[PDB]
């Protein structure tokens, strides 16, 4: 209906609006400019009579991420009267609009399988601090906008992230029926089926995502009602996604199609097929990104 911070508004005497460049549901991103160190800023606000309340908990999950790679240094938080907020490091491009701007709508191997890397490592960092994400798809995942970061792909969205564990590091006992809330175009068929997700759901975005990047399509892509995408992928020869595909990314599929909401994921298996996918075809490190020159 309206904009909870109006442009030029300032937060706490130090981070002033600029721009709305997210939001519309659950809450709102800005860009806003750290008035102290004098750099850019991503400013996510909360309306503070909202009912469900998920600003909360990404500063919980992105504060046990301070000191990983693939997060966004975080800044600073507060409550008042009208809105809760964060402010975090500013990010580049997301993959989602990077796979957009290429021609075919696709990357060479070389990017697709160099951000399979990145992503996998920050998949592991998440499910490490006790948390899953549940909504990995390429518009959660942006590239640095500094001469440090510019070849970093961070994990941006901790909105629908879920606590799978306890102190102890106990697995927490799932739901006969978890209701899923997402983009269903990168979820699991567990996720589809409204049962209880696990790491594996959020390797299966992961292995949904690659294939996009690779072949440019999911057979599903058309599809808008949440039913039917499930009933596909719930039939889908997965092999099929494959067929162009580097061949090491079988021993991925076959993985993942074993665990189950308790199993750990073996990440190093993962990450080999990834590291032996580049190392059969010369490709290294140094190599630039397709949306570089």
């Amino acid at each position: 209906q309206a904009d909870i911070l109006p442009a030029n508004y300032v937060v706490k005497d130090r981070w002033k609006v600029l721009k709305k460049i997210g939001g519309g549901g659950f809450g709102e991103i800005y860009e806003a400019m750290d008035l102290l160190t004098r750099e850019n800023v991503a400013l996510k606000v909360e309306s503070a009579q909202q009912p469900k309340q998920v600003l909360k908990m990404e500063v919980a999950v992105l504060k046990k991420l301070q000191g990983k790679d693939h997060v966004c240094r975080f800044i600073g938080c507060g409550r008042n009267e009208k809105f809760n907020y964060v402010v975090m490091q500013l990010q580049g491009r997301n993959l989602a609009d990077l796979r957009r701007s290429q021609p075919r709508g696709t990357f060479t191997l070389s990017t697709t399988l160099r951000l399979g890397k990145q992503i996998l490592e920050s998949i592991e960092a998440i499910h490490s601090v006790g948390f899953l994400h549940r909504d990995i798809k390429p518009s959660n995942f942006a590239m640095g906008r500094l001469p440090s970061t510019y070849r970093k792909c961070y994990m941006l969205d901790f909105g629908l992230a879920r606590q799978y564990t306890n102190t102890t590091g106990d697995v927490r006992p799932p739901r006969n029926v978890a209701g899923f809330r997402g983009t269903v175009r990168y979820a699991s068929v567990n996720a589809h089926k409204n049962r209880e997700m696990g790491r594996h759901d959020d390797l299966w975005s992961l292995f949904y995502m690659l294939v996009e990047f690779a072949v440019g399509q999911l057979p599903w892509r058309k599809i808008k009602d949440k039913e039917q995408v499930g009933m596909i992928k719930e039939k889908y020869e997965h092999r099929m996604l494959l067929k162009h595909m580097p061949s090491e990314f079988h021993l991925f599929l076959d993985h993942i199609a074993s665990l189950d909401y308790f199993t750990k994921p073996d990440y190093q298996l993962i990450m080999s097929v990834f590291e032996n996918s580049m190392k059969e075809r010369g490709i290294a490190e140094n190599e630039a990104f397709d949306w570089e020159k």
